[PDB]
């Protein structure tokens, strides 16, 4: 009675997820110190 | 609906003006330190 046998089963064993780093890098604003910002509406 | 329509129609919108630095740039006194000053009203 190998493990192989019931390796296909996966309900029955343990199941343990790879914790590893994902998701994207965060956008900074770079321009901001170049450019001076004027905020008006009515445009 | 229309603003290309009414974009032509310069009368009928805002005008703001985009401040920007105009005007010959100041001038500074820079002999003083060359000079000795006498400054007699009665010369």
């Amino acid at each position: 009675m190998t493990f192989s046998s019931t390796s296909n089963l996966k309900e029955l064993l343990r199941k343990v997820v790879l914790d590893v780093e994902l998701g994207r890098e965060q956008v900074q604003l770079l321009y901001k110190p170049i450019y001076d910002s004027i905020a008006d509406s009515n445009l």
